[PDB]
């Protein structure tokens, strides 16, 4: 159909920009995770941690802070590629990014996780879930919620071409707080949803209602972010000497 043909073109466009914006794709993440030249060093305790280089919790926490900032930067680049996005009111572009980056980060982070750990430093390392959970309070509780989501989300078996359209849908949510013009945004998201639906139908013909199942996952993301910000309030009070990146603080004033 000429219609479904316009949707495929959009899917292809989004997939292309996705690959150009995110250096560590799920395809590569899985290749590293499921096993010669791509094998990561494994951090499961203190000595391995110290060897990986070749206050512990705080060192890991800021490292993870730095990457988030980087990720925010990659997501922002990707956003501009979404047709119509740059033509929207500037204030809304900022609002959409403010509320969307973390939901996207956790979505893409699932790509670098399995039930036992996380790929780090661009796949060169793998930090054990057990280790991350042994960290001093309240740091020991920072990643568990993300792993729980990933195990379930990863069960959907989505590939990069699917995720590309899905994160585009996440960014263009007309229900974000403070949006000036909701109409232009919904018209775009509507078009993206149409593209995602077709993509899922064609790429996963035997996966019944994957589309609805993926959309319901948007519920789980919102929870983990809300849960995350609460943990940051604790850190600010117990670690008055620990520094927090400005860009991240500007996004959390919600
Ligand atoms: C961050 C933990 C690890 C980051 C993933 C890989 C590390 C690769 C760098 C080499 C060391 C977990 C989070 O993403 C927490 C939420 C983001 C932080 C925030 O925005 O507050």
């Amino acid at each position: 159909n000429p219609e479904s043909a316009d949707l495929r073109a959009l899917a292809k466009h989004l997939y292309d920009s996705y690959i150009k914006s995110f250096p560590l794709t799920k395809a590569k993440a899985r290749a590293i995770l499921t096993g010669t030249d791509k094998s990561p060093f494994v951090i499961y305790d203190m000595n391995s941690l110290m060897m990986g280089e070749d206050e512990v919790a705080i060192r890991i926490f800021q490292g993870c802070q730095f990457r988030s900032v980087e990720a925010v930067q990659e997501i922002t680049e990707y956003a501009k590629s979404i047709p119509g996005f740059v033509n929207l009111d500037l204030n809304d572009q900022v609002t959409l990014l403010k509320y969307g980056v973390h939901e996207i980060i956790y979505t893409m982070l699932a790509s670098l996780m399995n039930k036992d750990g996380v790929l780090i430093s661009e796949g060169q390392g793998f930090m054990t879930r057990e280790f991350l959970k042994s960290l001093r309070k309240p740091f020991g509780d920072f990643m568990e919620p993300k792993f729980e989501f990933a195990v379930k989300f990863n069960a959907l078996e989505l590939d990069d071409s699917d995720l590309a359209i899905f994160i585009a849908v996440i960014i263009l949510s007309g229900d974000r707080p403070g949006l000036l013009n909701v109409k232009p945004i919904e018209d775009i998201q509507d078009n993206l949803l149409q593209a995602l639906e077709l993509q899922l139908k064609l790429n996963h013909p035997e996966s019944s209602q994957l589309f609805a199942k993926l959309l319901q996952k948007m519920t789980d993301l919102r929870q983990i972010v809300t849960e995350h910000v609460q943990l940051l309030q604790v850190i600010k009070k117990t670690e008055t000497d620990m520094s927090l990146h400005p860009l991240l603080q500007e996004i959390y004033k919600d």
